[PDB]
């Protein structure tokens, strides 16, 4: 397919220590308000974090305020137009709310997808979600874990962004 949407959900947060990538409890107290940005890296997928395109051009997908483990169940779309892409990676930066410029973050989460040809629906109705996939960490790997998926399904050309 050379015309087609990928969709990507940040399903949950899982943090039951309520701690920071250098493994302290987050503002010290393990109470952690979680500012999740991200970014759907087509460019870049295998490359080091953050790949292409540096997290602080990132969007801000969900804030919650004393959640350490929240449901986020929120979505990252992007087209791929004009022509095929083997992989995407679904870039995660995961901060607390205070001192964003100064403490540890969270987490730095990748959610690496293929897209074989079996992986791109011929339409949005056929499209079937991935399963449930925990996302590669740069630290505290299955302490600190962030839940994604995928679809993929053509669209006409005329609706490729
Ligand atoms: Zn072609
Ligand atoms: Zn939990
Ligand atoms: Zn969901
Ligand atoms: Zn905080
Ligand atoms: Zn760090």
């Amino acid at each position: 397919a050379d015309f087609f949407r990928i969709e990507t959900e940040i399903q949950r947060l899982d943090n039951p220590a309520g701690i920071l990538a250098n493994g302290k409890k987050c503002d010290f107290t393990g109470a952690c308000d979680p500012v999740v940005t991200a970014f759907l890296d087509l460019e870049s997928p295998l490359s080091p974090w953050p790949g292409s395109v540096a997290a602080s051009k990132w969007k801000t997908i969900f804030e919650a305020t004393d959640q350490n483990s929240p449901t986020i169940g929120r979505s990252v779309i992007r087209d791929m137009c004009g022509g095929s892409a083997s992989n995407v990676n679904l870039r995660v930066l995961v901060n607390d709310a205070d001192s964003l410029s100064s403490q540890d973050e969270i987490g730095k989460f990748s959610c690496l997808f293929q897209l074989d040809a079996r992986d791109v629906a011929m339409d949005s109705l056929s499209a079937q979600w991935g399963p449930s996939t925990e996302c590669t960490a740069e630290a505290q790997q299955g302490k600190i874990r962030l839940f994604a998926r995928r679809r993929a399904f053509e669209i006409p050309s005329t609706s490729c962004r």
